[PDB]
C-alpha cells in the first residue's frame, strides 16, 4: 500500500511508494517497534546471483536501459562469473553506482542531500597495509581540500572467504586518543580507550595529551594489522574560540575538521566490502553536543558552566543546557573563522527536509531515522522535529561490522 | 516472537531484559520491513460484539486477579461468571470500583509516550459513572480540576464518565484539554492567542460563546452527555491556576506579559479497560517546563516568541548559525521554571523528569518484566542528549488498559 506522512508544521503530506521495493528486515515486527534500538539484529553462490541480478536491474533501469542488449550481456557476464568463481566484480560505473546510492540510503544520515557529489576512490587493487595507507592519505588530502571539505570514499578490496579481510581497525581516520589513568579518571577522548590500548600495545608511543591523534591500524588480506602515522600537515585542525567569552580560548580545546567513517561495511550486488573509509564535513552538533558534552566522552560542561559563572546547584537553573549552546556557538564560529566546512543543525535539517521533498518527487521516498535525524539539542525548533519519517532498508547500504580485534586471528 | 529482548543503554552500560512484551495485545504499526516509530497517529457506530467482548475481559478480568494474588481464586472465578452472564444478557458489562481504579492506574502505567510514569500508582481516580447530563459532566470536571490544582500543589487526577454503549450515546468533553486559551484568526491573516486553538475556538463561538478576544481567554467547557449536543460552561476563573512568567535575570521578561495555567489536564482522549470504552476521561498531572517553554511558546505555530526574546536579548538574528533561536529558548524555559517554582505550583524540569524515568523503567523492568517506552516522544524536544533518556535504547508495545487517541467529535457528532 501507499503510504503517507505528514509534516505537522506546514501540514505538507508526501505519499511513500519506495519502501514496496524494499525486503531487508527493519528489526519491528507488527507487536514491538525497534525503532530506538542502535544495532537491532560469507555469501555462497546460491544467495549470491539473485542479489547481482537485483542490483544489475537497478542500475540499468537508472540509467535508462533496463532489457538493453548491455543490461543482458552483464547479467550473462554476471552469471559466468559466479559459476566459475563464487564472486563477481563490478565495473567502475556500478562501483560508483553503488557507493553513491549507499549513501542516498543511509537512513540514519541528514546529510543527504549531497549523495550524488560524491568521489569515489576505486582502491580494489591494493594488497597490503603500505598501500592501503597511501590510498587513505589521498583520500584525505582530497577531501580535506585546505578545508574546503569535499565528500569522499575509498573502497578496497571486497570480502572473499572471510580470512582476507581488509579492514581500517579506527573508527574514523582521524580522532584523538584516551588515557585510563592511575587515579581512575580518563585523559583525551574516553570513546578510544581500548583503541588506544591497542595502539599502544601494537608499540606506538603515546605522546599521553589531551588531543593526540591516533595512528592508522591498517589490516590487508587478513593479515596483522600495521601502524601508520599520517603525515601532520594532512591533518586538518581548528582550535575552538568563542566569539564573546575570551576565555573559551584557554579552555585547550580543539577539534579536527574531517569526520570520517572507517569501520563500516559496505554492501553493493550481494558483494561486502569491509573496508570503505568515507567522509563529509561536519555539521557542528557533532562536535560540540556529543564529542564534547557527552557524560562518557569530553564531559566539558561543567567547566565551561564554571566559566559562565552559573548556578550548578540545582538542575531547574538549566546551567547544562546554557553551557551546551555556548560551547556549539563556538564550534561553529571557529570553524567559520578558519573557513574550514561545518553545518549548523538548522541548515543541514533545511536541506534534509528539502532533499525529502526531492526524493518523494523523484524516487518515490526517502527511508529517514527520526531517531538519529533529530539533532541532540533544540530538537523542537528544528523542522525535522515535526516531520514523520518511514524508515526502511534499501541496498546498496552501510552497515556496521563487528570490530577487528573481536575476530582477528592473531599470527 | 522471541521470548526475552535485551535493551542496552550507551552511556552507563547498563542492560536490561525485557519479556513483558509477550503480553503485548495490540498492533504498533510496524511490520518485518517498515518502522514507523515517528508516525503520531499509525465507524462511531461500530461498538465490541459480545462474541469480541467476551475474552477482552477474561483477559482484563485475569490481570486484575492476579494483581491482587488472587488468581484462580473462588471470587476470581465467581467474577468470570458474573462478567460472562452481563455480556450474555445485556452485551456488555460493568466493572467494579477495584477493577475500574486498577485499570485506570494501569493505562497511564502502560503509556508508553509518558515521561511522568514513576507516578502511576499514586493517580486519585474519580467514578463518574452515575452522571448522566451536561450539568453534571460540569460538576464533576470542576471537582476534579479543584482537587487536582490543590493550590499549586498539583495532584495527579482522572475522572471517568459513563462508558460506550451503542456509540451514539458517547460522553464527550469537546476541548482536547480542559484549561487552553483560545486563538483568534483576523482578518489580515495573523493569529491572536493560540494557534493550536483556532479550530476549536471557533467551534465554541458558533455554539454561543462571546470571546473577549485577549492573549490568555481560557476556553469554556463543552460538554457532551448520553450523545446529546455539546453544551457550553464557563469554569470558574478562581478554579484555573495561572502564573505570571517572569525570568529571575532579564527584568524585561516580565514586560512580555505572558503567563501560563498550571494544571495539564488531557480530556480528549479514549480509556480502554477490559474492552470497556470509556470515552470521557480527562486525566491531569503537572508539567514538564520545556511543555510550556519549548512547545506552547517556541513552536512556529504556537505563541512563536522566540523573535521578540531573541530582539530584547540583542541577539545577532542574521544568520542560523550564531544558535540565536537555541540561546531564546534556554532562556524562556529558565523563566517558566523560574515562575512556577517562585508560585509554589508543581513543576518538572526536564533533567529531572528524564531522570526520574530511568529509575522508573529500570524497576519496571526489574519488577514487571519490561516498560513499554516510545523514545520519540520520551526524549525532550530540547537538550536531548544531555538528557540520559537520549542514551537508553527503548522497546514499544501496545499493553491493554491504554489510552487511545479517538476522532475529534465535531467530525461524528449528529446533530440533534
Ligand atoms: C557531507 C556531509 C555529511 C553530514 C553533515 C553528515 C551527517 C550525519 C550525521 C549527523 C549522522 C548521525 C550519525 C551520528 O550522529 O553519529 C550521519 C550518519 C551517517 N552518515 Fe552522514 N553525513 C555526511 C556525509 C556522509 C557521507 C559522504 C556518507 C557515505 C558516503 C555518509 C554516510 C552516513 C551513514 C552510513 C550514516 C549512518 C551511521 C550509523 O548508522 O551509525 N554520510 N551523517
Ligand atoms: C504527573 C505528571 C506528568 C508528567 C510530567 C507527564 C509528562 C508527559 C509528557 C511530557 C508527555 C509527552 C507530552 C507531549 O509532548 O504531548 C506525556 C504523554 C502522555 N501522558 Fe503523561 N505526564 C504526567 C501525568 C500523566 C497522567 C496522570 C496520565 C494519565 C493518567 C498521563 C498519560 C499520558 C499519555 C496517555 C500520554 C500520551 C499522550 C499522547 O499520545 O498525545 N500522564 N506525559
Ligand atoms: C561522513 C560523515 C559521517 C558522519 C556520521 C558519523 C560521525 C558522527 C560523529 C558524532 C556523533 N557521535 C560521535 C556521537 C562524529 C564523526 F566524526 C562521525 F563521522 N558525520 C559527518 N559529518 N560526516
Ligand atoms: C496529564 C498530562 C499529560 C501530558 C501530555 C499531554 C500534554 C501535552 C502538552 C504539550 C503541548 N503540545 C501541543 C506540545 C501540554 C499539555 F497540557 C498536555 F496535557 N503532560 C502532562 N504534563 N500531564
Ligand atoms: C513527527 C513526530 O512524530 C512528531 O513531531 C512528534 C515527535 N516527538 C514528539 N514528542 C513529544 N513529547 N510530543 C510531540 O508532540 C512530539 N511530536
Ligand atoms: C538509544 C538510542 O538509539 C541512541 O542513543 C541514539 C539516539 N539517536 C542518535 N542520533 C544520532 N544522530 N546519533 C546517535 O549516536 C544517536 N544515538
Ligand atoms: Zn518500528
Amino acid at each position: 500500500r501507499f503510504l503517507k506522512v505528514k509534516n505537522w508544521e506546514t501540514e505538507v503530506v508526501l505519499t511513500d511508494t519506495l519502501h514496496l521495493k524494499s525486503t531487508l528486515e527493519t528489526g519491528c515486527t507488527e507487536y514491538i517497534c525497534m525503532g530506538s534500538i542502535m544495532h537491532p539484529s560469507v555469501a555462497t553462490k546460491d544467495q549470491l546471483f539473485p542479489l547481482a541480478k537485483e542490483f544489475i536491474d537497478q542500475y540499468y533501469s537508472s540509467i535508462k536501459r533496463f532489457g538493453s542488449k548491455a543490461h543482458m550481456e552483464r547479467l550473462e557476464e554476471v552469471n559466468k562469473e559466479i559459476d566459475t568463481t563464487s564472486t563477481y566484480q563490478l565495473k567502475d560505473t556500478e562501483l560508483i553506482y553503488g557507493a553513491k546510492h549507499a549513501w542516498r540510503n543511509a537512513s540514519r544520515c541528514v546529510g543527504r542531500i549531497q549523495w550524488s557529489k560524491l568521489q569515489v576512490f576505486d582502491a580494489r587493487d591494493c594488497t597490503t597495509a603500505h598501500g592501503m595507507f597511501n590510498y587513505i592519505c589521498n583520500h584525505v588530502k582530497y577531501a580535506t581540500n585546505k578545508g574546503n571539505l569535499r565528500s569522499a570514499i575509498t573502497i578496497f578490496p571486497q570480502r572473499t572467504d572471510g580470512k582476507h579481510d581488509f579492514r581500517v581497525w579506527n573508527s574514523q581516520l582521524i580522532r584523538y586518543a584516551g588515557y585510563k589513568q592511575p587515579d581512575g579518571s580518563t585523559l583525551g577522548d574516553p570513546a578510544n580507550v581500548q583503541f588506544t590500548e591497542i595502539c599502544i600495545q601494537q608499540g606506538w608511543k603515546p605522546p599521553r595529551g589531551r588531543f593526540d591523534v591516533l595512528p592508522l591500524l591498517l589490516q590487508a588480506n587478513g593479515n596483522d594489522p600495521e601502524l601508520f602515522q599520517i603525515p601532520p600537515e594532512l591533518v586538518l585542525e581548528v582550535p575552538i574560540r568563542h566569539p564573546k567569552f575570551e576565555w573559551f580560548k584557554d579552555l585547550g580545546l580543539k577539534w579536527y575538521g574531517l569526520p570520517a567513517v572507517s569501520n563500516m561495511l559496505l554492501e553493493i550486488g550481494g558483494l561486502e566490502f569491509s573496508a570503505c573509509p568515507f567522509s563529509g564535513w561536519y555539521m557542528g552538533t557533532e562536535i560540540g553536543v556529543r564529542d564534547y558534552c557527552d557524560n562518557s566522552r569530553y564531559n566539558i560542561l561543567e567547566e565551561v558552566a564554571k566559566k559562565m559563572n552559573l548556578d550548578m546547584r540545582k538542575t531547574s537553573s538549566l546551567w547544562k543546557d546554557q553551557a551546551l549552546v555556548e560551547i556549539n556557538i563556538a564550534v561553529l564560529y571557529s570553524f567559520q573563522s578558519d573557513k574550514v566546512t561545518i553545518v549548523d543543525h538548522h541548515s543541514a535539517t533545511e536541506s534534509f527536509i528539502k532533499h525529502m521533498e526531492n526524493e518523494y518527487r523523484c524516487r518515490g521516498g526517502c527511508p529517514a531515522d527520526w531517531v538519529w535525524i533529530v539533532p541532540p539539542m533544540s530538537g523542537s525548533i528544528t523542522p525535522v522535529f515535526h516531520q514523520e519519517m518511514l524508515n526502511y532498508r534499501l541496498t546498496p547500504s552501510f552497515e556496521y561490522q563487528p570490530d577487528p580485534w573481536n575476530t582477528h586471528v592473531w599470527k
